[PDB]
């Protein structure tokens, strides 16, 4: 594998030609208003990640914010309702372009209930993700190589799920509505940064 | 005040000419699958009502489903992810120019957490709705007077609602959020439609 | 209104020559090995009850059982799982033809989750019965005029309610479906008696 | 073992002229309005299976049906509720000879709470299953070996677990009651179909 | 009603040489070792109250304990349960001679879940009690005629009830059970005071 | 009952030279990053209140906050964690000299489990406060004459209500505890700002 | 560890001229009524064990029961609550001097939650028991080596255990209370047979 | 390791002329009204550990408590709330300088909901504790190794965890939220001891 690590942002966008790139976040808990964004991950899909530790109070990382703000390319996130409202709160883009697995999972795995990534890679790719750095101290000055090596590794399978469900989301028939719910999905992101966090909006209780 | 009874459709378009229609359904119960259409409402805002009982088997009601369908006329409901599912699911049309007042309620009422058409209207105009007849037989050959009165009251009152929220929701600065939630609604009851009714689609678990 | 009080059994069956009698009873409570039947409550539909008081220890009643066991007459009970048990357990005879309110509610009534004889009776036929007696002692060995009455109150709308449950069993097309249902209901007992009670026999938990 | 796989159905029935035949199914879900019906395995009870692959929009299955509907041989089912549901609702005939081994484990199996297969299987017979592949892709092109010999894993045991659980209700003298719960068993699978999939239809709330 | 109010101790006995006599208590709250005992009411069953004021830091009332020591006088309580606890802990004598109206209505009132004194008053009796002092500020120096009322309306009743009871018990033949159930409720109250009073002793779990 | 009602700010403090301001507020709603303070209750004890509207976007109050901010008076609240929230997140300025009056209660009234204000009130003073208002559009660029009563209604009593607390917190000698719970109060609060506030720090989970 | 295995009854007592027999059963399942008792389990404390093997229906076992009367015997039981009620059910003679294994735990071992006989002899005595028998069809005419292994292993160790617990009693200063729980042990077991197996008779509610 | 197991007290504090002091207790249970203390466990830090057994009825331990009430020594526990309560309670003592690493935890370590000993262990210093003997008889007259050995290994890593978390508290400026916390934490266990143990008293309910 190749891993690039970066502190602040990204040095170009030389290897980020590409139509759609896999996005997601590490941070120091669940309630953005809280927990900093401590970790940036993305890949191009290639087999190799970027790893870009985002420093306290930093308020720009003009480099990815153009990545994200890029309205052509397609960031792929697992569960990106939490990625694209802590990454809202902090760098002040709102990504509009999304595709999210675990949606996707929920309109297309309709034999399980275990949506988690462990059980999509899983199944999917008999790939084995090891969570044990999940739950670990993501804003230490220097991230350890199984931290780094479980933050790419989060990364490096986005593509291909998202190939694979695009491939179910066309067999079921779902793919008008799987597109609804990817341009909903912002919006839901922005009502839990307002604070609606708690609560289905469109539930009758 | 007026209601108007009919069988099966409205005569003709002359008394809905207008820029916005409130819109109610009864039905025997929350199941569109098991739970016919029993009666539509609808009101120009003018103080009168239509109330027009739907038969049994019946696929057809051109005249109403040609104001469900204009783009022009924004439908108000109140808890539309309901009647929207259950008139696509009868004629065969989903409206997509929908304003629902209970999603207004929860984005602007969050002083209190009673947001059924009782309360709003209790609080917000003082106005007094029965709800004795909610639970009727609504496939009756005849409508009692009662319920006839009852299915009138549900829908006089929704413009006001409609005005009122557009101010609070402007003044709180989330006409954005009501405006994109609306949007949404249409596939939220679409969903509700192939069989996750009782799934939050962007919750974690 | 007229109720005739009688110890032990009818005298004859002089005035249950019918297609169907209305049957209820009364108990100590919910625990047919523990709590002893104490009243049978019968009519014909005619406006007239028939209360028989059950001495503790007795073990037959041939004119009652005659009518229990007679499969040319049908037997309307309230939740008729209860009554067919307590029935059993103290005379030794299972009805087999039987039809029951609340399961024909359950079928027909999908716009309401209250299926209690007193909001049937309430909504059905604007007819109001008060329930203050229905905890008290029934074992007493003189029952009082409110006893006596409400226990009469009991039967004299049953056939009322079969009559507008079979029209509304037949215009949603589920006659067989309750049918089939009533059919069972003396096995559901039966389950009820050797200690299923708090079981449903075909859930998955 | 051999396990024969089909695409569409059976070429003819010279394996099944048999008193009862083992039966079961795959679906892309609990929901049978939502998730179809994927794969149909069958047993005669000789130690081989019959792996039918049913593709998308198959309407009809002319030798399976015909089995199916056979009054003179017995269909088994573990959890025939759903069984029955799927099958009715994708061919359009509902089996009404079967026999359940969850009910018949609910009735004699009274020293666990465990009526899974998984269970049975190990404590009548030894006999170890694995479930790993019960959340699987069922609707791939192509099933894979492990698919294939669980899905024949799921009925090649059912004869067995009949005659054990046929002499224990015979031992425990509960024969008559599983008699009238096997008989009622379509009926509570078509309520499934119906609308009250929810819903204990006997309990009192 | 004639209502005697004392401070620390009855003066005498003149008023007890009887062979029952109803017992109460008032507390600060349900909690022995925070709650102190506040009041303490007796009665002789002929319509008139003792109401006791018991002080802060009183370690001793000699005439009511050689009351509560005596054997051959049977306690009447309400919920003995609590109110063995709180004397126990404040005097230091533990009644053994007891009759518990809460045990006996569970043992005989089984068909209602409602075993409050107030609901078996308005049932057995028909005498309305009044709790809404029941939460009051019983460590007041002087306490209202209010309160006053209510505490003798706490015992005027109980030696009618242990006769109705006693009645009931002997009818439906359970009266060594409940003779077992008064002997231990002694060291029911023992095991709350000394720290298992969140704990079902006899539960499996 | 004297009503001066204030926009923005109070205009001097010739009013409140006092050692001990009963304050209250109202909002929006229960989150303070979401539901603006939109007035504010003041109320020197002698039977008249002062309302003070706050603007939307008002981030100074100089009189209001140097009244706050004074250690030598102290802030009556009832349920202060809520309001010294909103208080701080609005002006900046987190009060340290307080009194609640539901802690007290909960350290004093024992006896029952209704701690609210009206409940308190009801029981202490026998005076009924109407909270029909409480749930209303607090944000109305002009207050009803029963918003304004009601809010005042909120502050008129809590200075009897502390002199009676004080008394039993004297009785039951829970003085010191009562003072290290207020004295930790304002932490309480500043742990709810910074997003621990659906979180007991010091429970064991 | 001599197990010997008898068909019926004990031939004899001359094995158990001794002051204190564990004793337990296994039976169909946890309801007396319905689920018979299939073994009963006994052991002087010398190592050894005896099986016994009880029939279907039958009344009289005249030398065990003779042990179960014999008031100068303590019986010693593990949850005594359960096998006092089968024992009553089906032989009609009640013990009335036992020791329970459960109560004794759950007066001492206040450190833990967990009170089955597995934890108790791991903690206690360091000895391994397997229950992977304890759910198996202990009715079958012959048992097997494993399920006669693992009855004895439920009596073999009640001996140490009592003496364990009846140390720890005394140390505690707890042995009255305990005696009074074992005193009362036999009538909570009629009460669970008589129809209270769901109602704890001491609780509030 | 050096552990030194001393009976009744210290000898001395020649070996504790040091700034902070890891603390440890072992009892019989949760419920300090009940459950005596047993075991007190202290470390300088150095490695090594003193482990006290503490005497049945045993009031004074002068040395330990010295240290105990020294305020120029910080006491370090690990939720202190309960051994803070179960100190105060036996020896008569509130130590008034204390740190809490239940309350550093759920301060710091916001990106998981495990905040036991052992997982802060495992997570922050790769140290596996093992937790077996945790519920286990600590009243024995005589400690096993097994126990001594898993008393010193709760105080052998306190100091190292205080060093991190406040190299924590520094970094995510959470130092006067702490300090705040640690000062009510004394008066929260004195509620245990008074009887709020179950009340969290700043909840709204």
């Amino acid at each position: 594998t190749e891993i690039r690590v970066h502190q602040g942002d990204l040095p170009n966008l030389d290897n980020y030609r590409i139509d759609a790139v896999a996005v997601d976040t590490e941070t120091l808990g669940l309630q953005p208003h809280r927990d900093r964004l401590c970790v940036v991950q993305l890949s191009s899909g290639d087999g190799t990640a970027d790893v870009i530790q985002i420093a306290k109070g930093q308020k720009s990382a003009p480099n990815l914010v153009r990545l994200l703000s890029d309205r052509d390319i397609t960031k792929i996130f697992h569960f990106g309702r939490f990625d694209l409202a802590i990454l809202a709160h902090t760098f002040g883009v709102m990504p509009d372009v999304v595709f999210c697995t675990k949606i996707a999972s929920k309109l297309t795995r309709t034999y399980t209930d275990r949506h988690g990534l462990k059980e999509i890679c899983g199944e999917l790719l008999n790939v084995n993700i090891s969570k044990q750095q999940q739950s670990s101290d993501w804003a230490a000055e220097t991230l350890s190589r199984a931290q780094i090596e479980y933050a790419a590794s989060d990364v490096l399978y986005l593509h291909r799920l998202k190939d694979i469900f695009e491939e179910r989301l066309k067999r079921e028939e779902r793919e008008s509505v799987a597109k609804a719910c990817f341009q909903f999905l912002p919006m839901r992101a922005n009502l839990d940064l307002l604070g609606w966090s708690e609560i289905d909006i469109f539930a009758h209780s």
